[PDB]
C-alpha cells in the first residue's frame, strides 16, 4: 500500500550520506552524489 519509496542513509554510525526519493514509480533508493566525500 505505497505510491513511492521513502528516506534512507546507507551510512550508519554518525554519518549523513546516501538517500532515496518518493516518486510514483521513479528512483527507489540511491545516493546520487549526495555527499562527494562519503561513498
Amino acid at each position: 500500500k505505497e505510491h513511492c519509496g521513502s528516506i534512507l542513509h546507507g551510512t550508519w554510525l554518525p554519518k549523513k550520506c546516501s538517500l532515496c526519493r518518493c516518486w510514483h514509480g521513479q528512483l527507489h533508493c540511491l545516493p546520487q552524489t549526495f555527499l562527494p566525500g562519503c561513498d
